[PDB]
């Protein structure tokens, strides 16, 4: 009951909820567990990469893929700075050999930005990728400017973004990122917990909303789908978006989020109703 979606122009066809970001913990037999659990409920997309400072245990994900790795899309990123060729290429075979595998199929750069020796970078990925070592590149980045030059002048796949009805920025850059053929891959669908069940801690916002104004959309938002749903489905209503990353602590949440996935899509009237609801703000900063 999980689809999929194509990722980009690439061939690789992502389950609507990916996983990533979790503490698979000590006992690497419960690890394998948890792994088991997640791929059973028919996600297929695994990012390894640390999302809001947690990533994967990549030699329990290496475990995990032992005998199915061709049905799996594994992605991963790339302590001492060095903007370097020699670099990006280096950082992935430490992930190869942790993973035991010997392609990557979604490599990703963090922390670009316009200062960096872009050819040289895009030059790296593109030598990894005819080698086999990757199949496919892209970016984690909320810098417009970044994407600006990634999208003009490379074969990225996916921008990584922080993206939730209470942080919209990443809309304004959706017509561009669709007409180059790439696809969003979403972190922060619930906001970290403020569009859930938990509590509204008193008196703090996000981003540009106050308190107060938190409270109050929570409470103007349709209440005919469960707040976390609707974040999810908010999500996934854009058609650039091929897969959300929705934080989980345990099995129970990866179900409670792919059971959220798996509801029906927004309407017109859904999607409208948050449009018009909830703030539409800009990136201020690196927007050129
Ligand atoms: O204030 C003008 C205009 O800005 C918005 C943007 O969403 O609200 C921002 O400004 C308010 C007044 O300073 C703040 O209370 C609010 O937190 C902030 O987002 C609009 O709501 C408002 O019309
Ligand atoms: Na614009």
């Amino acid at each position: 009951h999980m689809k999929k979606r194509q990722l980009g122009t690439s061939d690789l066809h992502v389950s609507e909820l990916g996983f990533g970001c979790m503490s698979l913990g000590t006992d690497e037999t419960k690890a394998r567990r948890i792994m088991d659990e997640v791929l059973e409920l028919g996600i297929n997309y695994l990012d390894t990469a640390d999302l809001y400072n947690q990533g994967l245990n990549e030699q329990f994900v290496g475990k995990a893929l032992k005998g199915r790795r061709q049905d799996i899309i594994l992605a991963t990123k790339v302590w001492w700075w060095d903007p370097s060729k020699a670099y990006i290429k280096e950082a992935v075979k430490d992930s190869l050999r942790r993973l035991q595998t010997d392609y990557i199929d979604l490599y990703q750069l963090h922390g670009g930005t316009i200062d960096d020796p872009i050819d040289e970078t895009i030059e790296a990925f593109e030598e990894l990728k005819q080698e086999g070592v990757i199949r496919y590149y892209g970016i984690s980045s909320i810098r417009p400017n970044v994407i600006k030059e990634y999208l003009k002048r490379s074969n990225i796949v996916s921008i990584m973004m922080q993206y939730s009805i209470l942080d919209r920025r990443p809309e304004e850059w959706f017509p561009l990122i669709q007409e180059h053929g790439v696809s969003v891959v979403v972190r922060g669908p619930v906001a970290r917990g403020l569009l859930s069940r938990r509590p509204l801690p008193e008196g703090e916002g996000y981003l540009n909303y106050r308190y107060d104004e938190l409270k109050l959309l929570r409470e103007s938002l349709p209440t005919d789908r469960p707040l976390h749903e609707l974040a999810l489905q908010y999500c996934l209503a854009h058609d650039v978006v091929a897969t959300v990353a929705a934080g989980a602590s345990s099995i129970d949440q990866v179900k409670a989020n792919v059971q959220a996935v798996e509801a029906t899509p927004l309407t017109a009237e859904e999607r409208q109703h948050i449009q018009k609801l909830a703030k539409a703000a800009v990136y201020e900063q690196h927007r050129e």
